[PDB]
C-alpha cells in the first residue's frame, strides 16, 4: 500500500494567519469589545532605518516605473532575514509598521531573565545580518495588557502598558546600530552575562556584548527555555517556521480571524485578484489621529475609550472613503493610521480626508477619558503593499508623508494640521486653515508650510 | 557531471487529467458516439451527509460574504482525505456529485472476491474519518457497461447496469454511517471475514466488522491484489497518488480529454482566469431531466437512445443558454442535472430554463427506447465550484434547490415540474402552469407550492 | 533551536533573469551604447525542424480554440528537454528563435579543444532524444565578439564575427539529424576522437560519431573541462541547472536587466497580468529588416551602425506601434524582427507596417557603413508566446509568415518587399506597389503574389 507524499496545504485560514501573530491565531477569546487580557514577556521593536528615503528615491525615472515592485522587493528580501531569526528565536511577530516591527515572547514571570538572554541573543545576530540601511532595536520587559476592539465584522488588537511604552522609549534611543534595554529589562536581565554601556541623559542601558560563563552552552539554554514556548514547532513539524503553516480548515476559527485582515487582502488570499496589484507607489492621503489618556498604562480605562472612538472612526471613514492601515501605542498615546485612496477626484479626497479628520476630531475630544486628540493630513506620494515573509507578513505603507504626519500630529497636538499639498489641493476657502509656526521636527527636513485646519466656523 | 532535479511539471494535459478517471484517461477507445464496453468490478458510492444544509447556513452574514470560499475550504479538506484513501486503496474515481463520489475497482471476474475485501476495508478506514457531516456507503459488485456519448466537440460518459442501480440502491438505504453491500457484492464476497448484519425488508446487508483469519496480513494481501490494477503508482513512481500526474503531452491525448471538460474549466487551466472565480454561491436554475427506458441496464439499447437525446438537449441548451453540469444514471433512468445562468435578466432566464424543459420534454418523449421523460426545474442560491482533491477534482453544484430538483422529477414523472421560485419569476402568464399537490418527499421539508409547466396550448 | 527549510525565493530579480544568459546576467559591462567585447568560444545552434507545420495545422478546428495553448505545451515539452541537455553540459544558452536556439561555451583559447569534446558529445546526446519533428545542429568554434546596443531604457545584445557566420552557415546545411561542424571547428577539434564524414561542396563536416580512445572516461574529462566553467552549478548548488537561479535582490542589477525584457513580460513577472494571455495564435504584421556591412565580422565598424541604426527603429516603431521581437546576424547581415499587432484597425496596423518599414529603409539606407537595407513584410497568423524551460526561457515568434518575411528579405535585397495579404489589405493606393517575379525560395512552397513597396512617389 503506497504512502504517498501529501503536499503543503495552502488553505485559505493559512493565508490569513500569516497576517497574524500566535497571539491571536491561537488566542481563542471572548468575541466581546473591548476585550482585555494581561500577561508578562519580553518585547522586541526593530526598526530598519532608510527605507523611507529609498521610497522617495524608487519614484525616480531610473526605476523605469517598476518602483513599487523593487521596493517590495529589495525590502521583503531584509525583512524576511528578520522575521526567520525572530521566529527560530521563539518570539511572535505582533505587527509590521512600515520597515518596522515589534516582536513578543510572552511567558510567565520567572522565565523573564532567561528568555531575555534568548532576545539579546536574537537582537544580535540580527543586527550582525547584512543600500544605506541601519537596524535599530529596543527591548523590554515586564508586564503587557492585549487590548481587542473592533465590531461585528473587523477586529484590531494592541498590547499596552509600561513595557510597551519602554519599548518604544528605548527604541527611540537607539543610533544606527544599537540595541538598548529598557531600565527595567536591565534591571530583570542576567547582568553577568550581558555587557553594557551607559546611555546619556538615560537610564536605558546599550549593550556592548554577551559574555556568557564558562559552561554556558546556548543551544541548551535555549532548549530549556523552549518548554515554555507552547507554540515552537517541534518534532515531526520542526523544520516549519511558524505552527500556523498546520492550521487546518475551521469555519469558525476563519470567520474570526479573517475580522483582522482587510477586505482587499482576502480577495487575494482567495485568489480573486492578481497579487501583483496590491504593491504600489500611490498618491495618498494620510490622516493620523492620535488620542492620549490621563493614565495609557490602565487598560481598563482606555479600553472602553479606544472602542467607543473606533466605532466612530469607522462609520465616518466608511462615508470619506478611508480605511484604517494600522494601530499601535506611541509612547505618548493611541495611534490610528488611516489612509484615503489606497480613490475620488483630488480637490474631494483631500477635502473628504480634511472633514473626516475634522469629524473625527470633534467626536473622540468627547469621549470620556481621552485627554488630547491631535490629527495630521499629508499627502503624497507612499508605497503600499504586503511587507514581510512568507509565512508572516502585513499590508503596511512606507513613506514621507506617512512620517510628516506622524510627527504633526506629535508637534502640534491638541488640533488637526495638514500639509501644504493637502492646503492648495483641497476644495475649501482659504480661512478654513490657519498657516502655523515652523517647528523642528526629529526626522523631517522640510515639511513646506503647516496649516492647522481650523474649520467652517470661527 | 550534475544531475540536477526535475520539477513536477504541471502541463496542461496533467491539469485536465485531474477532472477524469483512469477509465478515460488511459481508455483509447474509438471517437464514435454511442460508444460501449463492458466489464466488471466493484463500485463505491460514498456520501457526504450534510453539506446541504451547511451550504445554506454560508449564505448567512456571519460568513461576511465569504461563504462560498469557506464552504469550498472546509467541503474540499474533508473530500481530499476520503479522494487520498480511494485512491491509496487503488480505486479509481469516475465522478463527484456535490458531496458525493462514486469510485470502481475494475478487475477480472476471477478477482472479484479479493477486492471486495480491499474496498471494505478502505470503506471501513473511511467511515473512521474525521459540522454535523456523515459519511454513508454502498457498494457493489459485478458487470458493468460503459457508454461514451456526445458530438465532435464534447464527451461524456457513464456507467450502466444491475450493479450500478444496487450501488444507487445501496446508498439510499446507508443510515448515518453505514456501509452497505449489494445483495450480490454479499453473495460474491469472503463471508468468513465479513461480518454483517441483515437489513428489514432488505436482501443488502450492513457491514459490522471484518475479522480476518489467523494467518491474514492485509498488507500481503493488498500487494498481490495490486497484480490485477494496472495503473497503481509502483517503483520510481509510487510515491503519487495517481500515475496520471506523470502523463506528458501529447496533443491528440489532449484534444480528446478536453472534450469532457468544460470551456470555463480550461480557461482556468489555461491561466487565462483566475481561480477564485468558479467557487461562488450564485443564484441559479436547475433543470433535472430524468429519461426512463424499457430496460436500463442494456447499454446496446439505451445507449443510442441516450446519444439522442443528448444531441438534441445540447442544441437546445446553447440556444437557451443552459449547460449539462453532470449526468448519471439514477435507480430509476439516465439523469441530466443541467445548470442556467453559470445569466440573463431574471425573469428571461426563467423563462427560457421553462422553455428549454418543454422543448426537450417534447422531443425527448419521441426517440424511440425512452419509455417517460420527467423533469423538475428548481430556482435559488447554489454552491458552484470544484470539489476534490489537487490530484482528482470535477466542477460540480451543491444545494436546496439541487436537490429538490431531483426530487420532484421522481415524484411528478412523465411531466415538466417547477417550484415557486420559478414560477412566480416567470415572464410566463399563470394558465402556462397548474398547482399540483403537494406530497411528502424525502430529503426535503419544504418546497413551497410546486407547479406542473403545462405549456402554452390546453 | 531549528534549522528550518528555506524555500526556493522566486524573486522578480530571478524571474528577469530567466530570459537571459549569463554573458549578461553575470556581465556587469558599461552601460555606454554601443559596447563591444571580445572572446573565444564555442557555438551550438540547434533547430527543430517542423514546428512552422504545425503551427498551421494548430490553427485548425481540431484543436478547439486552444491551438495556442496546445503548441506551446508541446514545443516546450520539447525544447526544454533540449535546454536541460544544454545547461548540464555546461553551456550558457544566449537566445531562442522560435523553435530554434543558440548557445555558448565560452572558454580560454587553449581550452577549444577540449570544449569542442564536450558540445559534440552534448550535441548527440541531443540528437538522440524523443509529430514530425527533426533537430539540426551546427557547430562552430574561433574569435567571438558581443556587442550591445540600446538607449536609456532598452538594451539588445548580438554575438557577432566568423564563428557566429560559421554556426549558421553549419546549421542551413545540416540534413534533418545532422551535426555539422564548421570548418574551423573540425580544424581545431581533437580529430582523433572525432569521425566525420565529408560534406558535397563543403568544407564544413558532418559527424558519425565519437571514438574514445582506451583510456578515457568522459565523467573524469567533464569534470576537467568545468575548471574552466565559471558558473557551472556546483558544491551546494549541484542540483539547480543555473547559478542564476541563486540570484539576490538587487535593485542596479534588476534595473540593469529588465532593460533586455518587453514590457508585457515584466508585467507578467510582477503578477500584474495572467501568464495565459501571452500564448497565442494572432494575427500580427511581420516587419524583417536586414542590414548588410562591407564587413560584418567587425564589431568596431558595425557597432556604431548598428546602434544608429537601433535608435531610428525604436522612435519609428513607437510611432507606428511595433516592437522588436528579436534581433540577430544572419550569414548575411544583421536582422531585426519587429512585430506590429503583439493592434489598431487591419488597413491601418498594415499600412502602417509599411510606412514604419520603408521610413526604415530611408534612414538606414544612409546610415554610415550600412551597405544594404533590405525589409520583407508580411501578415498572417502567428504563434506568440514564451518558449524555453523554466529557468530559461523567451518571448517569441513562431509561423510560415515569420519564415516568408525572412526569405522576402534575402532573396529581395535592397528594396521593401511585402505578401499579399499586406498589400490587399493596406489602405494605400496600388501604384505605391510594383508587381514582382516570382523567385523559387528555400523553405516555401508558395508566397501567392509579392509586390516592392515602391512608395508614395515615382
Ligand atoms: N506604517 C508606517 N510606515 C512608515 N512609517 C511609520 C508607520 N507608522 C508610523 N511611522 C512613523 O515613522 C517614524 C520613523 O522613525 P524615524 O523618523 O526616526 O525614521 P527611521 O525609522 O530611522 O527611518 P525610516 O523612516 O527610513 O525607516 C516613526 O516615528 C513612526 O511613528
Ligand atoms: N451534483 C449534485 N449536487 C448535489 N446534490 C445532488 C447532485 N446530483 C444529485 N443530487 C441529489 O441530491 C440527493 C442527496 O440525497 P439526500 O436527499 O438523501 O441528502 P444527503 O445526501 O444525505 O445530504 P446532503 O444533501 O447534505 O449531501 C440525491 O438524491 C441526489 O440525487
Ligand atoms: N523568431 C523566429 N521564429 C521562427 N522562425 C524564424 C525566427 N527568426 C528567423 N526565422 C527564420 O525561419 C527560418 C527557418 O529555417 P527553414 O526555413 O529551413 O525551416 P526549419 O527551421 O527546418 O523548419 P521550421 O521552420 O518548422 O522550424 C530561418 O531561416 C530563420 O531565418
Ligand atoms: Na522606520
Ligand atoms: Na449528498
Ligand atoms: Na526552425
Amino acid at each position: 500500500m503506497n504512502t504517498p507524499k501529501e503536499e503543503f496545504q495552502d488553505w485559505p485560514i493559512v493565508r490569513i494567519a500569516a497576517h497574524l501573530p500566535d497571539l491571536i491565531v491561537y488566542g481563542h477569546f471572548s468575541p466581546e469589545r473591548p476585550f482585555m487580557d494581561y500577561f508578562d514577556g519580553v518585547l522586541m521593536f526593530v526598526d530598519i532605518s532608510g527605507f523611507t528615503a529609498m521610497t522617495e528615491k524608487f519614484s525616480s525615472a531610473m526605476y523605469m516605473d517598476r518602483g513599487a515592485e523593487q521596493l517590495v522587493e529589495i525590502l521583503n528580501y531584509h525583512i524576511s532575514a528578520i522575521v526567520e531569526k525572530v521566529l527560530i528565536f521563539g518570539g511572535d511577530i505582533l505587527k509590521f509598521a512600515g520597515d518596522a516591527l515589534l516582536a513578543l515572547w510572552r511567558v510567565e514571570r520567572k522565565q523573564l531573565k532567561n528568555i531575555i538572554t534568548v532576545v539579546i541573543k536574537c537582537s544580535l545576530e540580527i543586527h550582525g545580518l547584512f543600500l544605506d540601511i541601519r537596524v535599530k532595536i529596543g527591548l523590554a520587559a515586564g508586564h503587557i495588557s492585549m487590548l481587542v476592539f473592533g465590531d461585528e465584522t473587523h477586529s484590531h488588537f494592541l498590547v499596552i502598558g509600561q513595557a510597551v511604552d519602554d519599548v518604544r522609549l528605548a527604541q527611540n534611543m537607539a543610533q544606527m546600530n544599537d540595541v538598548i534595554l529598557s531600565p527595567n529589562c536591565w534591571q530583570l536581565c542576567d547582568r553577568s552575562m550581558i555587557e553594557i554601556e551607559s546611555v546619556p541623559d538615560q537610564r536605558a542601558v546599550k549593550v556592548n556584548f554577551l559574555k556568557p560563563p564558562p559552561n554556558f552552552n546556548f543551544d541548551e539554554f535555549f532548549t530549556k527555555c523552549t518548554t515554555f514556548m507552547h507554540y515552537y514547532p517541534s518534532g515531526e513539524h520542526k523544520n516549519l517556521l511558524r505552527l500556523a503553516c498546520t492550521l487546518k480548515p475551521d469555519p469558525e476559527l476563519e470567520m474570526s480571524l479573517q475580522k483582522y485582515v482587510m477586505e482587499s487582502i482576502l480577495k487575494q488570499i482567495d485568489n480573486k485578484q492578481l497579487q501583483g496589484y496590491l504593491s504600489e507607489l500611490r498618491p495618498v492621503t494620510i490622516v493620523f489621529v492620535n488620542l492620549m489618556f490621563e493614565d495609557q498604562d490602565k487598560a481598563e480605562e482606555i479600553g472602553p475609550a479606544i472602542q467607543d472612538a473606533y466605532m466612530h472612526i469607522t462609520s465616518v471613514l466608511k462615508i470619506f472613503q478611508g480605511q484604517i492601515n494600522k494601530v499601535f501605542m506611541f509612547d505618548k498615546g493611541c495611534s490610528f493610521l488611516c489612509v484615503f485612496g489606497f480613490g475620488e477626484k483630488v480637490p474631494d479626497e483631500l477635502t473628504h480626508a480634511l472633514e473626516c479628520a475634522m469629524d473625527i476630531f470633534d467626536f473622540c475630544s468627547q469621549v470620556h477619558k481621552i485627554q488630547t486628540v491631535s490629527i495630521g493630513v499629508a499627502s503624497g506620494i507612499v508605497f503600499c503593499g504586503i511587507v514581510g515573509h512568507t509565512v508572516r507578513h502585513e499590508y503596511t505603507v512606507i513613506g514621507q508623508k506617512v512620517n510628516l504626519a506622524a510627527r504633526m500630529m506629535m508637534y502640534y497636538p491638541g488640533i488637526v494640521t495638514c500639509d501644504s499639498v493637502t492646503y492648495n489641493g483641497s476644495n475649501l476657502p482659504a480661512y478654513f486653515f490657519k498657516e502655523l509656526p515652523k517647528k523642528v521636527m526629529k526626522g523631517v527636513a522640510d515639511s513646506g508650510p503647516l496649516y492647522q485646519y481650523w474649520g467652517r466656523t470661527e
